[PDB]
Order: C-alpha cells, then sequence, then structure tokens
C-alpha cells in the first residue's frame, strides 16, 4: 500500500494570498505511479492540475490552467502552489497516486481551501 497526506487540512485565507499544499507519499513509494493534484470546484468534476512521474523526473502542468498553478518535488513529495487567490481558486483540492496500470489508485483526503 501507499499512504497519502496532504498538508494542511484546511486552509482559511482569503483573495490575492498565496496558498501552498503538499502531498506526502509513503509506503511503496519505489513503485510507479503518478502523482497528481486535482482542484474540485463544489458541485463540479475534478480537475487535474499538477502531475509528475513517481519515478521519472520533471512535473507538468495539465492543458488549459492559468500559471497561478505551479507544481515542486520529486514525486514523493508534490507540492501545489497557487501563488495569488483568485475567487474561484477556492475549492477543495486533492491528490491521488495511480499505478499506469490502475492496480493501485489511491486518493488523498482533501485540503479544504476556503476564505
Amino acid at each position: 500500500e501507499i499512504v497519502l497526506t496532504q498538508s494542511p487540512g484546511t486552509l482559511s485565507l482569503s483573495p490575492g494570498e498565496r496558498a501552498t499544499l503538499s502531498c506526502r507519499a509513503s509506503g511503496s513509494t519505489f513503485s510507479s505511479y503518478t502523482l497528481a493534484w486535482y482542484q474540485q470546484k463544489p458541485g463540479q468534476a475534478p480537475r487535474l492540475l499538477i502531475y509528475i512521474y513517481s519515478d521519472g523526473g520533471r512535473t507538468s502542468r495539465a492543458t488549459g490552467i492559468p500559471d497561478r498553478f505551479s507544481g515542486s518535488g520529486s514525486g514523493t513529495d508534490l507540492t501545489l502552489t497557487i501563488s495569488r487567490l483568485e475567487p474561484e481558486d477556492f475549492a477543495v483540492y486533492y491528490c491521488n497516486a495511480e499505478s499506469p496500470f490502475y492496480d493501485y489508485d489511491y486518493w488523498g483526503k482533501g485540503t479544504k481551501v476556503e476564505i
């Protein structure tokens, strides 16, 4: 198994401020997975933001993303950084690791980012 730990648990910030979230992998971090940050605006489907290959080495942003989203780490530690909160960025943010073969898919517990 793998454990993901999102940190922080909540975030009470306000427009313009910076937000830095981080996902920690532990357990069998020496397999192949993809570590991804997803955003989930309420009432909407998750959205891939950034991701990185567990064993393969640079991060990528998804298609159609503003610059306010950045990723940094090796792939046992993704950090999503939204630099300057715009209004709609107040959402719930999740990370998962996923085997390319889908024999394992693990999700964090969530990081709520509100005002």
